[PDB]
């Protein structure tokens, strides 16, 4: 449960079926690592982090608790210090990919 945490054999999956489903075998995959790429309109953003190598995109939606846990924890994080953080896998352009980023586990400094 790391950044784009883990669910290789899922991509494989994911690439082919049912929301329904999609859903029933769900994966909250994360973020971790840090960054600061948002898209701001008040309470739920789109954000964009780092990790290690590279970035990934997500949804930072607190659709129904419009939270500051969110984007803004996230504008909290920093540097060496880490994320662990979560958000499904969903149809951003092909039914894949980002995350909808909802639960935010921050760290520890590194």
């Amino acid at each position: 449960f790391r950044r784009d945490h883990t669910s290789d054999q899922l991509h494989a999956e994911f690439d082919g079926k049912e929301n329904e489903e999609l859903e029933a075998l769900n994966i909250e995959v994360a973020v971790a690592g840090r960054m600061m790429t948002r898209r701001i309109m008040g309470k739920a953003s789109f954000v964009t982090l780092q990790d290690v190598g590279g970035r990934i995109q997500l949804y930072v939606a607190r659709d129904d608790l419009p939270e500051g846990v969110y984007n803004e924890q996230f504008k909290k994080w920093d540097l060496g210090d880490i994320l662990g953080a979560k958000g499904k896998l969903f149809k951003t352009k092909t039914g894949e990919l980002s995350i909808h980023c909802t639960e935010l586990r921050l760290l520890t400094k590194a």
